[PDB]
């Protein structure tokens, strides 16, 4: 068991390995960009994975991505801050999809600081930023 520093991707890519059933709890992600977010198209592989293959264990999850290029990290994480509580896995689970959301979010709202910086919002998307400061204000090789 590999000692890794906790990242939210880390913990939705580990206790989804760990715990196949969660990808039924994880909503649609297939309008989102994998770019923003290192960890995120690799998640979304993942859940699509499960949900191909219901009745799926963990190594039967491992043996399609052994071969590649992100075999050694998904190794590394089905081994990793293991959760044998079902409740606790499936509370931190969702827990750290929401601060996957809120991260794109900050992401967002730095995307329209630097167009701002650059030349300047339109009516709509100084609403946005208005709205994501204020909801802003209330709230080891492994790539993410």
């Amino acid at each position: 068991v590999p000692q890794l520093k906790r990242t939210t991707m880390r913990i939705l890519i580990g206790l989804l390995v760990q715990n196949p059933e969660l990808a039924t709890l994880v909503p649609p992600l297939e309008n989102l960009d994998e770019n923003k977010l290192p960890g995120l198209g690799l998640f979304r592989e993942l859940v699509n994975t499960c949900l191909s293959q219901p009745g799926l264990t963990t190594g039967q999850l491992l043996e399609h991505y052994r071969g590649t290029n992100n075999a050694a990290t998904l190794e590394k994480l089905s081994m990793w801050d293991d959760i044998a509580d079902k409740n606790i896995a499936e509370q931190t689970f969702t827990d750290s999809l929401n601060h996957m959301f809120d991260s794109l979010l900050e992401l967002r709202q730095e995307e329209l600081i630097a167009r701002e910086r650059t030349h300047g919002l339109s009516n709509e998307e100084r609403l946005e930023l208005w709205t994501l400061n204020q909801e802003l204000a209330k709230k080891d090789d492994i790539p993410f």
